[PDB]
């Protein structure tokens, strides 16, 4: 199949096991500003489900297509990977809508669905939109899309912007100072000195922000799911351009994303940025080893370019330069192991 | 090999993944208890060193095995499956023992030793002593033991012993019920309650406590490493008999580990018990689902069954009695889904 | 003279030109703990100066030597090397005493004395007690000391303690790491990095702190001024052994120090000590290039071994080790470029 | 030399160990209004540099010669005097620039050079501009310059303007007056206030003032650096005429500076004056003896002659008159003891 050619066995095997925990679709549940955004997209879209039918990629508990069953879909297909599709069958049971939630266990890529759907419903979103590479997959299930049927949500923006903060810096380089010791119990670790500040500095940061450490406005890359093939995301090449509006030492990119379910009716903005109440997303941020000085009015300009890899995952090279200078860093991001600061 | 036989390749992949981390070994070896207490378990008893063949299984950043050349071993195979072998060569490099402790990449069970060995070293434990299976290699590595050798750590206590924690016990209740409502967003979710409170029992809890919650003096069940069989640890049997010194509700067993290091000229301890200063193991506890009243001379009998499983943990049977009343209470864990609950 | 031979010109010339300004003697008068402690150790041993001969060694603006007159010395030979000789002369005719101060301008290892002392007295300390070495010029003065003869300070106390303080650490960590960037203005400076490493923190820095900062007693380097000769302090070894009274991270040790004057009236200390009022010594804090982690109850053991330097201070090097690990720290410092942090 | 013979050797040996100090080339590095505009004349004039022979004279880490290998310069000696030399080869050396960058250890004054150049750069400037007579190595250096040659910076401006600052006028008095009191300690002391007072007027005052003190338009004197000889500098007579624009006491003369590199394509500007963001040279601040009164309308002329002295600094004069009234005052101070007021 598609999925198990892009991905490795070890990393699917943990990656479902980990969402087959109660605990775990509960602490997503939990998330109100997640769930009551998309049960607001839905209903308030209604008429783009009433009698319609519906494929719910990854269904989990079934949260979303209960919302779609309340919308009045017809049919509802639930696909799911995890063991949690067994208890999405009993819950569909137990809400009495066996004759409209049909919970399909198994891979996206790999199921057979007996019709074309009107709509695809999912939340495929990992930190920085692209973790856990789940959107792949709701674009393969494009495949069971009639022509002009649509996408909740449509389309995804990201955004990027400069960040100060030298706490966190600091924070990050004391830790990785313990390898500069010469005689840690007697014993010089010092030659590990540089391998451990870039293991340290590979580390997304997640948590959030004040927003006045952003040095600069965000830019905008968009993704838009009724149009983008499962292989253009292999590839991610994000160029930027950012006007600072502040001088002072940038210690990396901070990132979020916006999913915007563009419906019949309305178009609803589920948001996590820094300006907006926090979600289980939080944000994220990528730190330089060593930070850029910017004057106001300077631009800093470069990419951020994610290739994927078997793990589910991205290897990520931000490359950053302040054009005046040509004061430039070249950062790796190494999003499977990221760093969860907060508290 | 042995140890593919014995492991999920999911399951592999990622543990030797975890270890591949600098972040990870700097943990353990900032652990002043667990390292300190090798480094003077390896110096107070350098006449099982001095001049010696030794095999490190599981080096890691090397650290023991540096130990190990502290106290004047002649050579020290030092092997590690992880890519934190790399590592471990750069240290030996640039610490001048390339002449005396030679890195060799990759699983105990796998690679082949020049020589049988004078010592055996390793910290092989996880929590309760036995998770991650890592006690198995040490004990296969016995095929290179010379007869007579000496294996650092000699012997592992597991201790057992029931305790009182009506907040620990109602805080798997409190966050189950999530799941008993009848209009979650307009989803019954109550169906699943009972499917949650299971899985939360499941769990057992790692973090520390008072020792004013333990209600009897600890049950002690021994393994002497230089004598069992990599075998002995795929079902671990432990009787108990406790006699009740409290009255009150019983909510589960706590459990925690010593290892002793018996060299020639002392015995060192490393204890990771309630009443000693805190390590990264904590200590665990495994809840009954249904708590036991006991009176102070009571005697609360039964067995602890360790199964091992191919995710290099146990499936846990817990099976506990009141002599005087009957009163019966018996429960299932699964030591691979731990709640980490310290704070 | 002995003074030349163990001092480069380029250094002299400009040290004396220091204290040469109104200005910096104005600074050191004052600080009042220094002026107030040394008249008080002079007037309340009135009876080590009534009558008495006395040499003041640096008497820069005549201070000391007003205050020997006061307790009723006899006659006090002011001896002075840089232009501020001329300034002490026109106080001591302003203030009526050419009776009794005589200035007299030159180095105190280069002058002729009509006689020989009673008593001398002089402020030769510096930064670590030890820095500028006047307390040399200090000692060879005894060359002009009666046989029991007293020495006012009479002994001089060298406080060394390990102390914990990751803000300053990572302070000048944070200054070093300029030179870890791979593109300053377009330019790679990382091959620099250790250089710049080694440079900073060879540099003590002089600023106070909160005592909560020190992580053991103190270990006590005693000098005895009236048996020490000069070339006692051409290589100082204070060895030392800490028990730790907290566990964390050791950044270095911190020193200060205290001077006695063992007078026949009673015994009055000047301290730079950090749980004393701040003095213009502040204390001294020599930072190890990584910090060393110790537990209560741990031994930490060394040396730290001072070597003169022809340019009036000292090479500093500082061996630690905590016994119990075997981590061991080595450390080389240059007092003659301290980062004043105040 | 001509170095040796007009510098005394004391005054030689601290100045190039000060600049030994990569913590010294580092304060003149981070001041981004100094490295950014070299930067800036430099690339923006690349025409003046693309397979050019160029001459950094007193090349320090040796960045303006990587400035003019960015901007395409064929060869670039590199001539340094402090031990900073060893610094730059090393960063030439790891910037992979031996076949274009030279670096000559020693005095411009001494060193031997093999070929004329096409352009010099430097950065030679000091308080007042003219402080540590390195713009007279900088001439000196000209011996290398072909006669269609080119100097960046190319000319240096020094401003100077009369101010009013009751406050540091009396500041002078305040710390002189200690010496004015009878029993300090039990001493009279007063004798010696005069001589305090003299010695605190002597010092030129460095630090940095709101331009609202400013009671004229400056004078400029200008030294154009392509046509000027070193022996022009070891005497400095600047006339000048203030044509007040504010009524009230002048207390002294401010200085500042400005140097401009006239390339092919642009002529870009360094500025130090107190309208410009703060740099490391601040500005300069020379009082009178007794402040003249003068009124808007009113000319206040003068001189300010700088005699260059063997501390590598110089001895300034300063007579300045109210033409309308005849009120006079002068001012004789040494710019090698600056006092740093700043905070
Ligand atoms: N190829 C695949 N085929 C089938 N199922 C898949 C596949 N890939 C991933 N999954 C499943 O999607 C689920 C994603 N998580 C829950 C979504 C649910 N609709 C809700 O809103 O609560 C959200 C989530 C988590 N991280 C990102 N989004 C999770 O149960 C996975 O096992
Ligand atoms: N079959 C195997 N063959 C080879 N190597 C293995 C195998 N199994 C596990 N490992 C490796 O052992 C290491 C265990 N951890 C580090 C120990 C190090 N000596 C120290 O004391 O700091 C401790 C530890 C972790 N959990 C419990 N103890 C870890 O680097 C694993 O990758
Ligand atoms: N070999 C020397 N022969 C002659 N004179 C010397 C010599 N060496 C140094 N000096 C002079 O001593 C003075 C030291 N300072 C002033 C002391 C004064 N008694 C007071 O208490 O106010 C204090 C001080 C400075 N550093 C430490 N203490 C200073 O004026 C020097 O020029
Ligand atoms: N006769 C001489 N022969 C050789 N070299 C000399 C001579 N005289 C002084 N120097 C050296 O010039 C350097 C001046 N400073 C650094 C300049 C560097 N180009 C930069 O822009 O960052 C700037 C500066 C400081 N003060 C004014 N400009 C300093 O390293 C001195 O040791």
């Amino acid at each position: 199949s598609v999925f198990s050619e892009r991905t490795e066995e070890s990393s699917a095997v943990q990656y479902f096991q980990f969402y087959g925990y109660l605990s775990q679709q509960q602490n997503m549940m939990q998330d109100y500003v997640r769930t009551g955004t998309y049960q607001r997209a839905i209903l308030q879209n209604h008429t783009d489900f009433k009698d319609k039918i519906v494929l719910d990629v990854g269904c989990g508990s079934g949260i979303l297509s209960f919302f779609a069953a309340q919308a009045g879909a017809r049919k509802i297909y639930a696909v799911e990977a995890s063991t949690m599709a067994q208890h999405a069958e009993v819950l569909v049971k137990s809400n009495n809508l066996t004759d409209r939630i049909v919970v399909i266990p198994g891979k996206v890529e790999e199921v057979s669905l007996p019709e074309q759907v009107d709509i695809i419903i999912s939340e495929p979103m990992g930190y920085m939109l692209f973790n856990e590479r789940m959107l792949e997959s709701y674009l393969h299930a494009k495949k069971y899309l009639k022509p002009s049927g649509n996408m909740f949500p449509t389309i995804g923006d990201v955004h990027l912007a400069p960040f100060t903060d030298e706490q966190l810096y600091m924070e990050q380089f004391t830790k990785a100072n313990f390898w500069y010791q010469p005689s840690f119990h007697g014993v010089d670790l010092s030659a590990l000195r540089g391998a451990a500040v870039d293991e340290y500095f590979r580390q997304p940061v997640v948590d959030t922000f004040d927003i006045r450490i952003l040095m600069a406005k965000s830019v905008k890359y968009t993704v838009n799911f009724l149009e983008a093939k499962e292989g253009d995301l292999h590839r991610i090449e994000i160029p930027f351009k950012f006007h600072m509006l502040h001088s002072g030492l940038v210690h990396g990119l901070a990132f979020w994303f916006d999913v915007a379910f563009i419906g019949s009716i309305m178009t609803v903005w589920l948001s996590t940025a820094p300006t907006e109440p926090l979600t289980h997303w939080y944000q994220v941020r990528c730190l330089f080893q060593s930070p850029l000085f910017a004057k106001a009015g300077d631009t800093l300009s470069g990419t951020c370019l994610l290739i994927a890899n078997k793990r589910q995952s991205y290897d990520i090279s931000i490359v950053a330069q302040v054009d005046q200078t040509g004061s430039k860093s070249s950062n790796l991001l190494d999003l499977k192991n990221p760093f969860f600061r907060y508290t």
